[PDB]
DNA sequence: TTCAACTGCTTTCGCATCCCAACTACTTTTCCTCACACTTGTACTCCA
């Protein structure tokens, strides 16, 4: 339940945002030549936007001059499966040399479909699954106010090799 | 018959642009663990 202060990483997860972030290069650039009418590919892509750094989102007042008129015409889906198509023209030869439950995801995700299988469960490290363990142990003493025992939980929790800065100063 | 620059000399011992590095990333090195499609009979009756 609770999140886990690991530096995880797997190949089917380093895939399978690199396959999205991938696609979303061009779809991008796709609807701007349809607004022009009217490479790590991920690096590439956070240039586009600021890391806010103070906060998680990027929150900004309102009763300013970063106001908008409201845009007029919108979309339709005659106008969305001919924008996305070259972009899913493009993408499917590099699907078939990714794997099939990448291109499994790539085809769920991108109809709606957000996964339902979260990253920390599948990893079966047996170091992390007890670093998984601790966590929802260690947070679940602090809900239930228990604090000589989440002590002891947060001891052995430093202790584990691979444990991040989330943990250590938080609950303090 | 004079003005104005070129001129060597003050002491006496001893003191005294190129490289490197940081941290976080991404990647390669491979080795190990199984599945996915194909096929002949046999089984349960099928129509003669």
């Amino acid at each position: 339940m609770f999140e886990v202060p690991i530096t995880l990483t797997n190949r089917k997860f380093a895939q399978r945002r690199k396959l999205k972030y991938q696609y979303i290069n061009y779809i991008s650039r796709r609807f701007d030549r349809i607004s022009k009418k009217s490479s790590d590919e991920e690096r590439k892509f956070w240039k586009k936007y600021e890391k806010p750094e103070k906060s998680f989102e990027i929150w900004r007042t309102v009763s300013s001059q970063n106001k908008q008129p409201i845009n007029k015409q919108k979309m339709t889906y005659h106008n969305f499966k001919k924008i996305e198509k070259i972009p899913l023209r493009k993408m499917e030869i590099p699907l078939l040399h990714c794997t099939k439950e990448n291109k499994l995801y790539f085809q769920s995700i991108s109809r709606g479909l957000e996964p339902l299988k979260t990253s920390t469960s599948e990893v079966r490290n047996y170091r992390t699954r007890h670093i998984v363990t601790l966590t929802d142990l260690l947070h679940l003493n602090v809900s239930r106010h228990n604090w000589s025992l989440a002590y002891k939980i947060f001891a052995t929790l430093i202790r584990i090799p691979g444990v991040q800065i989330k943990s250590l100063w938080g609950i303090g």
